[PDB]
C-alpha cells in the first residue's frame, strides 16, 4: 500500500451509502460527504434541516464566491434546490492539496437527507455530461485534476461488515477506502482486470454474459445493458433490467429451492432470518458477470457470493438471529452495479485510460468454502453488439 493517508478514510454501509470527510470554505468547515460515482455534482446542505446537525455556512467563508444561479435537482424519489457557487475544498484524509470547486449549496430539499444518516452532502464523481444544470458546471474531480498534479484516477474499496452495524458501531467502524490519484495494493488480492468505459457520462460498461452458479442465463447480451450498465457507489443494490431481473430471480430461486422464501423477500421488501450463525450460504448461488475486456474478443468475469447480495439488516425484534434483505432488484433504467457488487471488489476508476478495473477485495465477506473472484481471460465474440443504442 502506497497511499496510507487515504486507506480506511470511508465510513458507512450499503444501505446508507459510504462517505468521506471533506472541508469547504475558509476557515475550513468539516462535512461528511457521500461518495457517488453515479452523479456529477458536489452538493452540500447549506441551511438548517431536522436531519442535519451541521451544514455549509457560506457567510462564514471568506473564500466563498456566489455564482448567482440556482439549480433544481429532482430524483426518482427526493429532490433538492440549491444555489451555485465556488469555494476552496479539501479532503483531510486525501491528497494534500486544496482546490477551488463548484458547490451546490442546498437550501431546500424533500426526502434527500436521511434521518439517522451521518452525511451532509454528496460528491458526484461521474462526468460533466450528467452534471446539473448542464455540462458547463465542472465536476469536483475535473477541477482537482486540472488544478493539481493528482493523477486522473481514483479507486474505491467499499467494505460491507457482513453483519448489522448499530448507530454507534457504524460511526466507529471503518467502511472502506477512497484512494484519490492512485491504486493501493493492500486493498486487493490477485490481479486487476479492466473493462472499457464505454462512454464518459456515467461510468458505463458492457456486460457480455451472466451466470448463476455457472449456468448461463442465456439472454441476448443486449438485454443485460438495456438501456445501459453503470458502476454506481451511490446505489445500494445490484439493479437489473426488468427482463434480466425476472430471469435471474427465477434462476436464483431454482438454485436455492431447498428452502422456500416469500414473494416479499424476492421483492426486496421483507427480511428473512435464521438462528444465529446458521445462515445457509451454500444453498444460494454465486453470480458471475462477464465484462468486455481491453483486448479484442476477450472478456473476464467478476463473481459475487450471497454474502454480497444478501444485505445484513437488524431484526425487528433485535433478536440474536442473523437477518438479511435480498439486494438484487429490478430497474427500468439499465443495470446498476451498486454497493452489492462493489463490496466484493476493489474498483479502479481509471479515467486517464478510460477503463474500470476490478480485483477481489481484501475486505469482501465470504465463508471457508467460497470466495468472490475476478478471473480471465475468456474468448467472447461480437461484444460490441451487447451495447445498447437508442
Ligand atoms: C442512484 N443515484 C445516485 N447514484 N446518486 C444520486 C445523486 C443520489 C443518491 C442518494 C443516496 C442517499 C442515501 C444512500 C445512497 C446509497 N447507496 C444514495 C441520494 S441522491 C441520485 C440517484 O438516484
Amino acid at each position: 500500500g502506497s497511499f496510507v493517508e487515504m486507506v480506511d478514510n470511508l465510513r458507512g454501509k450499503s444501505g446508507q451509502g459510504y462517505y468521506v470527510e471533506m472541508t469547504v470554505g475558509s476557515p475550513p468547515q468539516t462535512l461528511n460527504i457521500l461518495v457517488d460515482t453515479g452523479s456529477s455534482n458536489f452538493a452540500v446542505g447549506a441551511a438548517p434541516h431536522p436531519f442535519l446537525h451541521r451544514y455549509y455556512q457560506r457567510q462564514l467563508s471568506s473564500t466563498y464566491r456566489d455564482l448567482r444561479k440556482g439549480v433544481y435537482v429532482p430524483y426518482t424519489q427526493g429532490k433538492w434546490e440549491g444555489e451555485l457557487g465556488t469555494d476552496l475544498v479539501s479532503i483531510p484524509h486525501g491528497p494534500n492539496v486544496t482546490v477551488r470547486a463548484n458547490i451546490a449549496a442546498i437550501t431546500e430539499s424533500d426526502k434527500f437527507f436521511i434521518n439517522g444518516s451521518n452525511w451532509e452532502g454528496i460528491l458526484g464523481l461521474a462526468y460533466a455530461e450528467i452534471a446539473r444544470p448542464d455540462d458547463s458546471l465542472e465536476p469536483f474531480f475535473d477541477s482537482l485534476v486540472k488544478q493539481t498534479h493528482v493523477p486522473n484516477l481514483f479507486s474505491l474499496q467499499l467494505c460491507g461488515a457482513g453483519f448489522p452495524l448499530n448507530q454507534s458501531e457504524v460511526l466507529a467502524s471503518v467502511g472502506g477506502s477512497m484512494i484519490i490519484g492512485g491504486i493501493d495494493h493492500s486493498l486487493y488480492t490477485g490481479s486487476l482486470w479492466y473493462t472499457p468505459i464505454r462512454r464518459e457520462w456515467y461510468y458505463e460498461v458492457i456486460i457480455v454474459r451472466v451466470e448463476i452458479n455457472g449456468q448461463d442465463l442465456k439472454m441476448d447480451c443486449k438485454e443485460y445493458n438495456y438501456d445501459k450498465s453503470i458502476v454506481d457507489s451511490g446505489t445500494t443494490n445490484l439493479r437489473l433490467p426488468k427482463k434480466v431481473f425476472e430471469a435471474a430471480v427465477k434462476s436464483i430461486k431454482a438454485a436455492s429451492s431447498t428452502e422456500k422464501f416469500p414473494d416479499g423477500f424476492w421483492l426486496g421488501e421483507q427480511l428473512v432470518c435464521w438462528q444465529a450463525g446458521t445462515t445457509p450460504w451454500n444453498i444460494f448461488p454465486v453470480i458471475s458477470l462477464y465484462l468486455m475486456g481491453e483486448v479484442t474478443n476477450q472478456s473476464f468475469r467478476i463473481t459475487i457470493l450471497p454474502q454480497q447480495y444478501l444485505r445484513p439488516v437488524e431484526d425487528v425484534a433485535t433478536s440474536q438471529d442473523d437477518c438479511y434483505k435480498f439486494a438484487i432488484s429490478q430497474s427500468s433504467t439499465g443495470t446498476v452495479m451498486g454497493a452489492v457488487i462493489m463490496e466484493g471488489f476493489y474498483v479502479v476508476f481509471d479515467r486517464a485510460r478510460k477503463r474500470i478495473g476490478f480485483a477481489v477485495s481484501a475486505c469482501h465477506v465470504h465463508d471457508e468454502f467460497r470466495t468472490a473472484a475476478v478471473e480471465g481471460p475468456f474468448v467472447t465474440l461480437d461484444m460490441e453488439d451487447c451495447g445498447y443504442n437508442i
